[PDB]
């Protein structure tokens, strides 16, 4: 019958991205298998919310028949604008014609609507794939302390650290030379009492000289928030220590001292922080054109792109519906050409994302940046 007949698929990486791949394919009869890293699915993803957008992660969603469970588990959420004195200078609120526009998701309820759709057995947990080796007509891959295992096509989608993307590029990560420190409050109504009256069941976005504050004070009861300045070049080749939460507070403290009391209480009562350098994975010249058995990437393993356009899993999803159409439609003649049909749109959609990602940054931490407009 059709290119996948008699093949199967291993997609590397069970994050939202190859978690949806899977779904897309395996509802359309192709036996597919999820190589993931993590030990088992009752492990925390340490991140904010995801916001579906319609026409293109709310798309495969609906394409998987999970659309209305994404709806019943996702919160839509307003936007408050404050200056560091704490002065609301803003608040988008709500509208009922626009709740299903973007309405933000757990990325651990996210989980777990993907593998409750797959079939038992679909995602092999504890497999770090480690290398890949093409044969005549497979795959062999190779994971970490464990047996190995072949594939007639490999999906990259491990993320934008993936170190697997060689068949397919020589493109290598870079820095943009932003960074961010991210961190949870439990019990925020409690705990950070002020932040959290001032977000007001709405996201909060501050800006003053360099630094900006992001907080959602609803992911699960959990506030998240976010820190986010240009890589002080004293850190060339990190003068904080992100184990020690004593230094992080002295470092914020210092950065965030003519902020009100509210913002600085965020910092103080903080247990652990997580800093991370912005980094891209730039879509330029074309991939490898001739490799010797079907391979591709999709999601941030793909274009991994600084988070400040509120884009980056919308981009991985339409990656999937895009790629899975491409290899079950029956209007391709091999595997090889479905694929290359999916990259060549790819560059495009993913080249505007990664031009607006790149524009927002570099326009967000001017000394002299405030959300207005
Ligand atoms: C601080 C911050 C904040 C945001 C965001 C990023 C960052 C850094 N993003 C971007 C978003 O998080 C991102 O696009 C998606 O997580 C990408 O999904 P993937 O499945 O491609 O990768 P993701 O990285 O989520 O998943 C990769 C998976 O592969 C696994 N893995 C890694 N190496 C492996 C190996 N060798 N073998 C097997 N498994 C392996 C990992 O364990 C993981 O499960 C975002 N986006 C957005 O739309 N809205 C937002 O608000 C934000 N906010
Ligand atoms: C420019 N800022 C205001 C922005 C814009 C958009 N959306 C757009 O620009 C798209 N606008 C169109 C639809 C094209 C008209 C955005 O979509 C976003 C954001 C902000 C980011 C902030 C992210 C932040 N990061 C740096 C880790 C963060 O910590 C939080 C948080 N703790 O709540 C975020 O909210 C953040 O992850 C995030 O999701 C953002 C956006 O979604």
């Amino acid at each position: 019958m059709n290119l996948l007949s008699d093949k199967n698929v291993a997609i590397i990486g069970g994050g939202p991205v190859g978690l949806t791949m899977a779904k897309l394919l395996q509802q359309n009869g192709i036996d597919v298998s999820v190589y993931e890293r993590d030990n088992d699915r009752e492990a925390r993803i340490f991140g904010g919310t995801l916001d579906l957008h319609k026409g293109s992660g709310q798309e495969a969603m609906k394409k998987a028949g999970l659309l209305q469970t994404y709806y019943d588990l996702a919160l839509p959420m307003g936007v408050n604008i404050a200056d560091e004195k704490g002065n609301i200078l803003s608040t988008k609120n709500v509208k009922p014609e626009n709740r299903f526009d973007n309405p933000e998701i757990n990325r651990n309820d996210l989980r777990a609507i993907l593998l409750n759709s797959l079939e038992n057995d679909t995602v092999i947990w504890d497999r770090k794939l480690v290398m890949l080796e093409p044969g005549k007509k497979k795959w062999t891959l190779t994971f970490e302390n464990k047996p190995s295992e072949t594939a007639d096509l490999v999906i990259i989608a491990n993320g934008g650290m993936s170190k697997v993307r060689k068949f397919v590029t020589d493109t290598e990560v870079e820095e943009t030379g932003t960074f961010n420190i991210q961190a949870d409050i439990h019990h925020p109504e409690v705990n950070c009492p002020g932040f959290f009256q001032l977000c007001n069941g709405n996201r909060l976005m501050a800006a003053h000289q360099g630094n900006l504050l992001f907080a959602n004070p609803n992911n699960n009861g959990a506030l998240h928030f976010g820190i986010s300045f240009k890589t002080p070049d004293e850190w060339k080749n990190t003068q904080v220590d992100f184990q020690n939460r004593n230094s992080v507070v002295d470092f914020l403290l210092k950065e965030f001292s003519d902020w009100d009391e509210r913002y600085k209480e965020l910092i103080r009562v903080t247990s652990s922080f997580v800093g991370l350098a912005t980094r891209i994975f730039p879509l330029g010249k074309s991939w490898k054109s001739k490799r010797p058995l079907p391979i591709t990437m999709i999601g941030d393993a793909a274009h991994l792109m600084p988070p400040f356009a509120g884009q980056g899993v919308n981009s991985g999803l339409m990656d999937a519906l895009i790629l899975s159409d491409n290899l079950t439609n029956g209007k391709f003649n091999s595997i090889e050409e479905a694929i290359e049909n999916y990259e060549q749109q790819m560059f495009i959609y993913g080249k505007e994302a990664q031009e607006e990602s790149t524009q927002n940054e570099i326009e967000m931490f001017k000394p002299d940046f405030t959300f207005q407009q």
